[PDB]
């Protein structure tokens, strides 16, 4: 089923807090392309560009906890 329940949100957090090492209070394009080494992906440049334009309404290069949260809504 779609949905976040308050243990996954929990766990969104935790991940967002791990990703964000610099601890920015925004995941940098960096630390999001590290993010996504370590959920296994294979980073092609253009579509990793486009993907963080559409996630990055306003955390402009980095990404906020309510866009990383978005993201993962999303894409499950």
């Amino acid at each position: 089923r779609v949905g976040l329940t308050e243990e996954q949100k929990q766990e969104i957090r935790e991940a967002f807090d791990l990703f964000d090492t610099d601890g920015s209070g925004t995941i940098d394009a960096k630390e999001l392309k590290v993010a996504m080494r370590a959920l296994g992906f294979e980073p092609k440049k253009e579509e990793i560009k486009k993907m963080i334009s559409e996630i990055d309404k306003d955390g402009s290069g980095t990404i906020d906890f309510e866009e990383f949260l978005t993201m993962m809504t999303a894409k499950m």
